[PDB]
């Protein structure tokens, strides 16, 4: 019988607008997250987060431990920036694709870096963006269609490294064979069209869906970052 992980790839792209890819990325055994660092250091902070994520992780693979990693990641990321004239920080979603004996699939998730199912076709976005926009769509205030360009969707409200405490999102993740999931920065949905974001997304070869996906948000104007992680589930 199948692994719950087949295959799986990442891309980052810094796109021709930001002076900085601010973005990182990871692709660990199980353990998939991807970190949008903002502010001056917004790179030392996305690099630093995953860098300490995967290390914690790898001493202690199991759900605890993934939470008390992301907590090292949020501390690590504080003593080390936290000191600066200007804030700097990053968002983190991470995944960890455990088999059922570990509790199955489980999301960790602080920002605006969201994760996708894709099922049958679809994409649907599974986490919480912690932005202005995303408690409007919280309440139904607004559509998720309607926050991607909400001129308030860039105001976080929960980063990882600003202090030293942090509530991330945690919960599992309901998906099974055939299932796709998509980690993405915000950068993916800045602009481009979203049936053109799902035609990429579902590309067959994942390694082409992630080169898609930077393309897309590329083409239509790649006015942040992008970095995208497809994870092929059985
Ligand atoms: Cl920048
Ligand atoms: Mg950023
Ligand atoms: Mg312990
Ligand atoms: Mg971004």
């Amino acid at each position: 019988g199948m692994a719950s992980v087949l295959s799986a790839a990442t891309a980052t792209d810094q796109g021709p607008v930001r002076e900085n890819n601010q973005d990182a990325c990871l692709a660990d055994g199980i353990l998939y997250a991807v970190a949008d660092g903002f502010g001056a250091r917004g790179h030392h902070a996305s690099a630093t987060a995953l860098k300490t994520l995967s290390a914690g992780f790898a001493a202690a693979p199991d759900r605890d431990g993934l939470l008390e990693a992301v907590q090292q990641a949020n501390l690590r990321v504080f003593e080390l920036l936290g000191d600066e004239p200007t804030v700097s920080g990053t968002t983190l979603t991470a995944v960890a694709v455990f088999e059922p004996g570990q509790g199955g699939p489980l999301v960790v998730n602080i920002g605006d870096s969201p994760l996708y199912r894709i099922r049958d076709g679809h994409m649907e976005q599974l986490t919480d963006d912690h932005s202005v926009a995303g408690e409007l769509v919280r309440m139904g205030e607004i559509t998720r269609h309607e926050a991607r360009w909400h001129p308030q969707r860039h105001l976080l409200t929960r980063a990882l490294g600003i202090g030293p405490h942090i509530g991330p999102d945690v919960f599992g993740i309901d998906c099974g064979p055939g299932d796709r999931l998509l980690i993405s920065s915000d950068g993916l949905f800045a602009a481009a069209d979203e049936a053109l974001i799902v035609d990429a997304a579902t590309s067959p070869d994942p390694q082409v869906a992630v080169r898609r996906l930077v393309e897309v948000a590329n083409d239509a104007g790649g006015s942040d970052n992008t970095t995208v992680v497809v994870i092929d589930l059985g």
